[PDB]
């Protein structure tokens, strides 16, 4: 019943990844995850269909994760770490190469609403990570793949609602999206082509 | 000082390709050193002279620099993650060839990381930045008229020709379009006001 049913999730162990994984498994997706050796999925949580242990910085590991999929969700990040990094942009380069080799077209990837900002107004403490989001978005935009650029504001702990606003190619009217709603939106992007080639800013007022 | 013939190194890269196109459309007689001719586009603006070879091969560089009025350097390694000397060894070959042929003017791209604290550099870019620093030193010590171009993030925005150029420091914006960056490399051929300076081109797109 699902045009998209086998998906790879990068960053499934992270804040948004964990609830995206849980929702995807409940929705009937056959999920493959790439996890780093020292940080596997928690014993409590939902179980994906396939687990690749490795690093998004290894093309071989990314290839093993992307092979055979219908689509890719990207929720990579550096947890609390604000240091200069290229893990997201280099990871995206590997994902793009693997998708082209394996005939996968659809990629839904999370960067940041700061990419819709006047670049000079981003807080300096956040500029190093934002710089790699900028690099990652460029890699994905230039790939020619069917790319939904998800650019959220603050990721919060509020509920799953499915009632959030999706603003196309600009900043939205609220400054938060719950991690659960952000994961819900990443999965919604698999069911439609309407956001392909756009930037999307999901946001909501939790009340 | 009027420049008609230029060599471009790195013409097949993202900045090189648009610099080449703009140079050809503006009337420059352009010589490129390319390792593979098939990487030059089949259509549109074509360079006047194509030397097939390697910036690591001194004979190939000498052949490219001979008879030019100025040199544009847009070399890069793209994927090197660990110590690498391709750019600095290329620049040594370029300097020796410019000296042997009486070519005075070189406009060379490194990166704005040379204007930031070293702790700003992502670990996997430290090797390429180290070699940018080595290449910059090679060019500054050469005695040639050298404009050091140190761009921030290189984007894909359309050509504007309206960017700002900050001298010997960082400017307000943190992006430059590859087209604007190539525009600025060519602007450096028409003036000596940037010689011996570091230049930081940047703009706000929109
Ligand atoms: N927090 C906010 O308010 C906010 C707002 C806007 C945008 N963002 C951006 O949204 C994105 C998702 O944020 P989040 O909080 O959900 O993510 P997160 O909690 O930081 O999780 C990052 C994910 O990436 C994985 N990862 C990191 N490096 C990896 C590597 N080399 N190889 C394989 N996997 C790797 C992590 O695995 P490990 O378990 O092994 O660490 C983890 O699963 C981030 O890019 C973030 O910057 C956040
Ligand atoms: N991307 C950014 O945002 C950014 C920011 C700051 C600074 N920079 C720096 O700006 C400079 C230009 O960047 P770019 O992205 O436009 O360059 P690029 O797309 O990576 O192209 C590099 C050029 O150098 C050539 N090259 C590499 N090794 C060579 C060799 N041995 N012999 C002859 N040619 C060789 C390449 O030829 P082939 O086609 O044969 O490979 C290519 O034409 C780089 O040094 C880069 O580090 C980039
Ligand atoms: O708690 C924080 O550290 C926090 C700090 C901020 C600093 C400046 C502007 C917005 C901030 C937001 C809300 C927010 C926004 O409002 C917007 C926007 O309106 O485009 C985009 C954002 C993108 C990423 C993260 C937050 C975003 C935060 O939560
Ligand atoms: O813009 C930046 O701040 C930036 C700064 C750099 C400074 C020194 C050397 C390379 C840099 C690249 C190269 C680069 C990369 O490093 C990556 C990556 O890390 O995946 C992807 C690229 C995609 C297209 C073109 C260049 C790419 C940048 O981009």
């Amino acid at each position: 019943h699902m045009a998209v049913k086998k998906i790879a999730i990068f960053g499934a162990t992270g804040q948004t990844g964990l609830t995206t994984l849980a929702q995807a498994v409940q929705a009937g997706y056959e999920v493959t995850v790439l996890v780093r050796d020292s940080s596997r999925l928690p014993s409590e949580g939902p179980r994906p269909a396939h687990v690749v242990v490795g690093d998004v910085l290894q093309a071989a590991d990314v290839d093993k994760t992307v092979a055979g999929q219908d689509a890719v969700i990207v929720l990579l990040g550096t947890r609390n770490d604000l240091s200069p990094t290229t893990v997201m942009s280099e990871g995206a380069r590997n994902i793009v190469a693997a998708m082209k080799a394996h005939g996968v077209d659809k990629v839904v990837a999370c960067t940041s609403a700061f990419l819709l900002w006047d670049p000079t107004k981003v807080p300096p403490r956040l500029q190093a990570v934002t710089d790699d989001h900028i690099r990652m978005h460029k890699v994905l935009r230039e790939s020619g793949l069917k790319y939904v650029a998800v650019m959220p504001p603050h990721i919060g702990d509020q509920p799953l609602t499915g009632a959030y606003t999706v603003t196309l190619d600009g900043r939205g009217p609220s400054r938060v999206i719950s991690k659960h709603d952000l994961g819900h939106f990443m999965l919604r992007c698999l069911t439609t082509d309407e956001y392909d080639g756009h930037s999307t800013y999901p946001s909501h007022q939790y009340q």
